[PDB]
RNA sequence: UCGGCGCCUUUCGAGGCGCCGUUUUUUUUUUUU
């Protein structure tokens, strides 16, 4: 039996007086008996122990708590906002009136389902339904039942496959993967051979004779932006960034606008993509495909060879892109400055231009982008880059064949510098035009509480890093380690440790925050930032397109209050967090399937934590973090000692032959060991075990 | 996250309830998909 909720008037009175504390619940995944909310006063979190103490609140709910008398313990007494999807994936068992549902997630409780929802052959023959995934939605949880009451949605398929588990994590996280109704496709233009209307040749600047190109990955269906560079007659360059004009095709108030607003970010998975607009807009009219006339919104600068701004112009234009490069052709043209590249390895080009113009254009943009990068990192930019893996999937069956490591070459930096310049320029324009309403991004500084713990950790172990600032933090991590096999692994382990206390970046509206100190982006060390570029994938990028066209005098001022923009910003934030979690879980699923169907995988590892009877490794080749126990090891003994706050584990192994003396192994932090990954009898679980 | 012990339900694939002994949760920024 749980405890009943309280009235709304008492909640409001105690929340305005200050006796009750609101906050977002966070639930430990590894152990499900404890939860934490952030304190408003100080840094350290408020403890909520047990399952009874938190009244029917799931992970992510925005709850209202009351502190227990005598780090600080509280109990949930009200729920303002229900932010959890109230859905789960799991298995059904015949415990009569009900049937039991056990979710895979251990934070979701156990669910009673009536036998009308259960299938027709479950009551007598339930043995074939012990490996079959079901989706169940909680509709009611009583105050006297330890089990929620649920409605069974459907049958996914066999557990351990690719598509049942994919649809399970999409439904559990709230991603709407359904189809578009006919009232949404009726707002699209109805002319299949679409052409530019002749009244749009006077309000826009015509750039159909320039050399404009796109650099995007080989597996790309939507192209948002294009670049151009031109050498001037006094040793300067005219650099232009061109973005697809999406807000011309999405009118305000139409059903397309509400549907696009409902799912803010597109979701990218390993095998497919859940879009935000219909296929017609995303892959035909809006996308900047080669040799077609497109309506764009563009920014043009005049830059010195070191990359300093002398002129600036915003405005609506009409372009025609000439080629579509990749991140691999651009790297070839970067790495071959004095030698002509043969036409066999190049994508097709419009006959108006030559490949020499594209070649010298990407060379000049590389020359400017190098100096912009160096100056930005002298000024104090911070960059904690971890390890990401990419898969090769078989075409017919859809199973993974092998994983490799995604490498950040120079062509990924060429684009990243010009996009960072266009975003900061547009942020300055729409902030000085409309101070009351503007959409901007902010990153708070990291938490002082566990930055002090990382400082006292690196005070030991002979590491001279410093965490006083952001540029100091980046220059210290780059200079101390250097380049070596043991050193690069040291860098990876410290990047994983340093990436832990950083906070998360937020969208916000400028009419609610009072001081300009909080408008600052911490990691990039700039005072204003906004996402003007790439609109097809995000909806805040279309809100910024409307604001900038109102500021330039092309239309009337926006009629939205400063609170409506804040509500839309909160929706875009939660959609971007759920999308990020979904992509991480999809990569983890495909790796577990690869380990099971590719035998044992042999690699090296670096210890990053040591406990009394177990230790955590980080597999260097794959980047996954697994825990190793001594019980699965054929060893005579192991001893744990603490020497100068530097733990030590000594393993005395068992000799295969009695005559040969038993070897010894000493394990401390930053030690290189060898591990093997082996699948086990459960469908999607594996383990890592030490070798020799 | 477990280690040990006791009990119950199994189609042997394992689950669930207690008693001790452990250990208080944060994985972020950038660009293109």
């Amino acid at each position: 039996i749980f405890e009943t909720y309280m009235s709304k008037e008492d909640v409001s009175e105690g929340l305005k007086r200050g006796t009750l504390i609101q906050g977002v619940l966070r639930i430990n995944p590894k152990k499900f008996h404890e939860a934490f909310i952030p304190s408003p006063d100080g840094d350290r979190d408020i403890f909520i122990d047990g399952v009874v103490a938190r009244n029917r609140a799931l992970n992510g709910d925005l709850v209202v708590v009351k502190l227990l008398p005598e780090q600080r313990s509280a109990k949930v007494v009200y729920i303002l906002e229900k932010k959890h999807s109230r859905a789960a994936t799991g298995f059904l068992k015949l415990l009569r009136k009900y049937a039991l549902f056990s979710p895979s997630d251990h934070r979701v409780p156990r669910i009673y389902v009536p036998l009308k929802d259960c299938p027709q052959d479950f009551v007598a023959r339930p043995k074939d339904y012990a490996n079959t995934l079901f989706i169940c939605r909680i509709v009611d949880w009583k105050e006297d039942c330890n089990f929620a009451l649920g409605q069974l949605a459907k049958s996914l398929g066999q557990a351990g496959e690719i598509e049942p588990e994919t649809e399970g994590i999409l439904t559990e996280y709230g991603v709407d993967f359904s189809d578009f109704s006919s009232e949404v496709l009726e707002c699209l233009p109805q002319g299949l051979p679409w052409t530019i209307p002749p009244e749009e040749f006077s309000k826009r600047r015509d750039l159909r004779k320039d050399c404009i190109f796109t650099i995007d990955p080989s597996t790309a269906r939507d192209l948002d932006d294009a670049l151009s560079c031109k050498p001037l007659a006094d040793g300067n360059f005219k650099v232009g960034v061109h973005i697809a004009d999406v807000s011309y095709f999405v009118p305000e108030g139409s059903d397309l606008d509400k549907v696009a607003a409902e799912r803010a970010t597109s979701v990218y998975l390993v095998q497919k993509v859940v879009p935000m607009l219909p296929r017609l807009l995303c892959e035909e009219l809006c996308s900047l495909n080669p040799m077609s006339d497109k309506l764009t919104f563009s920014v043009i600068w005049t830059l010195t060879p070191e990359g300093k701004i002398l002129d600036e112009w915003f405005g609506r234009t009409i372009i025609r892109s000439c080629t579509k490069l990749s991140y691999e052709h651009a790297q070839s043209m970067i790495e071959s400055p004095t030698e002509k590249i043969p036409a066999k390895e190049l994508p097709p080009i419009s006959p108006e231009h030559s490949s020499e113009e594209v070649h010298q254009a990407v060379l000049n943009l590389h020359g400017i982008a190098k100096q912009l990068r160096q100056q930005r990192f002298v000024d104090g930019a911070l960059r904690l880059d971890q390890l990401k893996l990419a898969f090769t999937l078989d075409h017919e069956t859809g199973l993974p064949q092998g994983c490799h490591i995604y490498e950040y070459r120079e062509s990924n930096k060429l684009v990243e510098e010009f996009m960072l310049l266009a975003n900061m320029a547009v942020a300055h324009k729409i902030h000085r035009a409309f101070p009351e309403q503007a959409l901007l991004r902010r990153h708070p500084p990291p938490q002082t509480r566990m930055l002090s713990d990382l400082v006292e950790f690196c005070d030991q172990m002979g590491l001279p890093v410093d965490f006083s600032s952001a540029g100091a933090l980046n220059k210290s991590l780059t200079q101390t380690f250097g380049d070596d096999k043991y050193s690069l692994a040291r860098k990876e382990v410290l990047t994983n440790m340093c990436s832990r206390p950083m906070q998360m970046a937020l969208y916000f509206c400028s009419g609610l925050l009072q001081d300009p100190a909080q408008f600052r982006h911490y990691a990039l060390n700039v005072p204003l930032y906004t996402h003007f570029t790439s609109p097809i994938r995000r909806f805040a990028d279309v809100l910024v397109h409307r604001l900038l066209a109102a500021a330039l005098g092309y239309r009337e001022r926006l009629d939205m209050a400063p609170d409506t923009l804040q509500k839309q910003a909160d929706h875009c934030n939660d959609r971007r967090m759920a999308s990020k979690r979904v992509q991480e879980l999809s990569t983890s699923l495909f790796f577990a399937v690869l380990v099971k169907e590719s035998g044992p995988l042999e690699s090296e590892a670096m210890v990053m934590g040591i406990l009394k009877q177990a230790f955590d490794v980080l597999v260097l080749r794959y980047g996954v973090q697994k825990r190793i126990y001594c019980n699965a090891l054929a060893l005579r003994s192991h001893h744990f000692q603490k020497v100068g706050k530097k733990p030590e584990l000594t393993l005395v192994w068992e000799p295969e032959d009695m005559e040969q003396e038993p070897a010894q192994q000493v394990i401390t932090i930053f030690s290189l060991v060898e591990v093997v990954l082996q699948a086990e009898s459960t469908a999607l679980k594996y383990s890592a075990i030490l070798k020799r």
